[PDB]
């Protein structure tokens, strides 16, 4: 009886893993960081403000944290949180050398599918050995029963990226990359976002790594520049929310053309400390669905938590403050390992 | 129509991988390469010998390499070498820091079980980043539909090694490390040999990455410390050459007890340039079939050559003078990547 069983973003929660502030950092100035997550904002990866965040956004981000886990808590989920990690530590490989990111956002490189975990191919640098503060989570599940994967660990020379480029293109297609926060999970389909950070070939050896069952679905003409994550929120079997600023007619996926889609109303502008702000307005939509009839939304989205209660979806409106600062809301900040449920396909 | 289509270790060899002796050298001191490599000959760690083989080992056995592409080449065999890479280049993780070792044995940590690749997780530090080399090679093979995958990379702190154990346990059984060199496989039937380079672990790891077609069958009362690859040589269906200081008739796998089997003649020790060899006289044993009645021998082990041409099998001798020195033989030198054939049982 394998521990990691999970077929989909909604069905109820029963382990989540949820993910601290720690250490978070901005990694030394590079060629990946700058193409994937600066180069809009700054002139040159020389600029790119590298450093550790602020103690006040991590206590505070921490403390909201632990309300997170205890309120999950109290609903019978069981939560997990990530090990001990130096982010500062250097990692170097022959190619490059760096130091890490963060560990707040588990979402992002670890991948559930049914009863196996799949560690992605990231597309920066510091975020090559990922799963190194997950070990003895993984360990655990894995004598359990679950399958433990992983893709190929990446060369990812200069040659990879194209800080120059127009977003949603400054990831060459040279070998698989892409984040697990780039994929989505319906049951049988799997939507896979192809943008600065998830490439062609990543969605072709995720195809290979699953098998016939599912359908890799790679989408190359929604306007998400890294993470589908806050582009399209899938709430109930045939119910999703939308970013009308990137998502529209002539975008929708196919198989969700059936899906009722409802449209985000404009969000409130939570800040962002800093000089520019690492996170669009719309991690705002970044919610999380403990069963499909509850779901996580920070408590100043108010036009947000109406809209979605005249649906029928019950909220537990919780904040994290400085979700544009370190970029994550709940589902970014969150990574669930299994929900009450079994394998289909809602395509109606 | 994949590249990469191989079920066994004696059918028709049509492409194979060769590797080159031009930048091997011994890494930096470490407790893993003591403990997987040298404690057994030296008292500690300080006193492997690190450093670049002396040039004319990696000259003559480059040439000796050039003659075996050249004459498997005249067989009709495809034959690719790995990618251009410095060993010397750092390699670093927040836990340890290292060189690398050589692209001399494509053998060990790279496994082909069907259409799929596997990346092993190396037990040596230095080999943690193996198959970078081979980036370009593995790109083609995927794209051409060659199942691509990697095991987790693995923590490997001091707590995976035991220098001061027996041999063959010197390596803890704390996550799944193994080399691709413990694995010998006979289409369904995968004999993995637990030992020093790699563990229960590993082989519970590797049949969760093939599925419920094959079956691992662990072994850890044979008597190789490393690699399963000149102790039980396969060379034709019913047809196994064994080697009499390690396994006998106590020992023997049990999908193995139909095939009849040939004890190994004691060989010549061919020398080795250094203080201490690096292999043991057994790599004399380290033969490559290429067919079914078909194998590479080298040419001073006449016993060798004698016997296995009684059993009617024929036999190309060649010769690589310093396998001793950089620990390989046609085996370990080399990984076939297709062999004409499907997939069966061998059981008699």
């Amino acid at each position: 009886r394998s521990l990691v069983s999970v077929h989909n973003e909604w069905d109820p929660l029963e382990e989540v893993i949820v993910g601290t502030a720690v250490g978070a950092r901005v990694p030394t100035a590079d060629r990946s960081v700058f193409a994937v997550e600066y180069a809009g904002d700054y002139e040159s990866q020389e600029q790119i403000p590298s450093g550790a965040y602020p103690d006040r956004v991590l206590k505070e981000t921490e403390e909201e944290l632990h309300v997170l886990a205890a309120e999950l808590t109290k609903l019978g989920v069981t939560v997990r949180r990530p090990g001990p990690r130096d982010h500062s530590a250097l990692i170097k490989t022959p190619d490059w050398e760096t130091d890490g990111f963060h560990d707040y956002c588990p979402r992002d490189g670890l991948l559930s599918v049914g009863q196996t975990i799949i560690e992605t191919p990231m597309a920066l640098r510091s975020r090559f050995l990922e799963s190194l503060a997950y070990k003895d989570l993984l360990l655990e599940y894995f004598a359990s029963g679950s399958r433990w994967l992983s893709a190929p660990k990446p060369r990812l020379t200069d040659d990879s990226y194209a800080p120059q480029a127009p977003a949603g293109e400054r990831l060459t297609d040279e070998e698989p990359v892409f984040d697990a926060a780039n994929v989505l999970r319906f049951g049988t389909d799997l939507l896979y976002l192809v943008s600065d950070s998830g490439n062609e070939l990543g969605a072709k050896w995720l195809q290979s790594a699953v098998g016939d069952t599912y359908t890799v679905h790679p989408c190359r003409k929604l306007y998400a520049s890294t993470h589908v994550d806050s582009t399209i929120v899938p709430l109930r079997p045939g119910l999703v929310l939308t970013n009308p600023s990137r998502v529209n007619d002539e975008n929708m996926p196919d198989f969700l053309r059936s899906w009722e889609n409802i449209t985000c109303p404009e969000l409130v502008d939570i800040g962002f400390t800093g000089d520019k702000p690492h996170c669009s307005v719309w991690i705002g939509m970044n919610l999380l669905v403990v069963r499909p009839d509850l779901a996580v939304v920070d408590r100043r989205q108010t036009a947000l938590i109406r809209l979605l209660e005249k649906h029928g979806m019950n909220v537990l409106p919780l904040q994290l403050t400085h979700s544009r600062t370190l970029g994550g809301g709940f589902h970014c900040a969150t990574l669930d390992v299994r929900r009450t449920g079994a394998l289909e396909t809602y395509q109606f």
